C-alpha cells in the first residue's frame, strides 16, 4: 500500500449549508461555498493586550485601529469615580464599591 488516486464528484444541484458554527451563509455551489469558508479558516497572531479585552486580528493596523477605541472613549463611565470599563455589568457592579 503505497500508491494512490482520489477524484472529485457530482450530484443533483441542492443546497450546501456552511459547516461553520454561528454562521448562516448557504450556497447552491460547491466553488462558491469553498471560497467561502476561506474566510473561516486563517490566522489571527495580534491580540489586543487590553485589560478584558481577549479579540484578536490578522492585520496589524487593523489592530491599532482597534487599540485606539480603548486609548480614548469608552461606552461605559462611571460617575463618581468618573473611570472607563470593558463590560456593562462591571459597571453597574462596581457602584456597589461607592455606595454602602
Ligand atoms: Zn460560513
Ligand atoms: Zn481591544
Ligand atoms: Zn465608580
Amino acid at each position: 500500500g503505497s500508491s494512490g488516486s482520489s477524484g472529485p464528484d457530482l450530484e443533483k444541484r441542492r443546497i450546501h449549508y456552511c459547516d461553520y458554527p454561528g454562521c448562516t451563509k448557504v450556497y447552491t455551489k460547491s466553488s462558491h461555498l469553498k471560497a467561502h469558508l476561506r474566510t473561516h479558516t486563517g490566522e489571527k497572531p495580534y491580540k489586543c493586550t487590553w485589560e478584558g479585552c481577549d479579540w484578536r486580528f490578522a492585520r496589524s493596523d487593523e489592530l491599532t485601529r482597534h487599540y485606539r477605541k480603548h486609548t480614548g472613549a469608552k461606552p461605559f463611565q462611571c460617575g463618581v469615580c468618573n473611570r472607563s470599563f470593558s463590560r456593562s455589568d462591571h459597571l453597574a457592579l462596581h457602584m456597589k464599591r461607592h455606595q454602602n
